Parts: structure tokens; C-alpha cells; sequence
């Protein structure tokens, strides 16, 4: 809803690896620390959707700003080795570059298309902001 808090789709709810509780890690029910996110079961009803699409544009929510902005980033590829604060010296999975403004604090905003949600917000920072992308994971039906 407020576009800080991971992607609530069905059953199921889906948040950052560095952002995510034991808890949630212990029933999770798909991890992948490469591309920092998890999917675990939620007791709850999603009115979330993943973007079955190949959009190329899209708008993400700034917390640290409060603001929502629109850009065009690159597609899924493998990024540069950098490290953070929660981090070792790494090159993450499924990554989604782009441009715009972008906090530490604001770790698990939600990228947005027409079609719904297409990833998550992994880190950012110096003008440039990095996405994982979550459309492999469309499973709305069984
Ligand atoms: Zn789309």
C-alpha cells in the first residue's frame, strides 16, 4: 500500500534478503541471496500483482523523500562488486539500473508498471539506483 514494505501477493509476501527477519528466513519458501529477496508464506490476502510484462519505464517511491519518480532502466543483468553496510564486496542477480535519487533507508520501495509490481529496491545511492527485478515469479494462479 504505502510502497515500503516488501510485495503482498495471495498468500505469499515478498522482501528483501538484507531486510528480512529469522523468522521469515526459517519459513521462507524461495530465497535468493544473489538477487537479495525472499519469499515466504504470509497469512494474508495479497492485493499485490506482478508485471507479467518487459516494461522499460516505471516510477519507484523515494521514503527517505516521500516522493514517487518515473525512469527508464536498464534490463535483468549481473552488477558490479560493491559493497555495503550490511553486505561483503559482491555482484548481485536480476538487477535493474536506473537513475534517480535513492537512500539506504529507503531499502524495499516498489517499482511499478501499468501491468503491477516488477521489482524491488536493493540499494542506491550518487544519482544512480539499483532494482531487483521480480518478474520470474508471477505464480498469481497454482
Ligand atoms: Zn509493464
Amino acid at each position: 500500500g504505502p510502497g515500503f514494505g516488501g510485495v503482498f501477493v495471495g498468500s505469499f509476501k515478498i522482501i528483501n534478503y538484507h531486510l528480512a527477519t529469522i523468522e521469515e528466513r526459517q519459513s521462507a519458501i524461495y530465497v535468493d541471496w544473489q538477487s537479495d529477496v525472499l519469499v515466504t508464506p504470509i497469512a494474508a490476502h495479497g492485493r499485490h500483482q506482478i508485471a507479467r510484462c518487459k516494461c522499460n519505464t516505471g516510477v519507484y517511491y523515494c521514503r527517505h523523500r516521500d516522493k514517487s519518480y518515473p525512469v527508464c532502466f536498464e534490463g535483468p543483468g549481473i552488477q558490479w562488486i560493491e559493497q555495503n553496510e550490511y553486505y561483503p564486496a559482491r555482484y548481485q542477480t536480476n538487477v535493474l539500473l536506473a537513475a534517480g535519487p535513492a537512500e539506504a533507508g529507503d531499502c524495499g520501495g516498489l517499482l511499478v508498471c501499468p501491468h503491477g509490481v516488477i521489482g524491488l529496491l536493493t540499494a542506491g545511492g550518487g544519482g544512480i539506483v539499483a532494482f531487483t527485478d521480480i518478474r520470474n515469479l508471477l505464480w498469481l494462479d497454482t
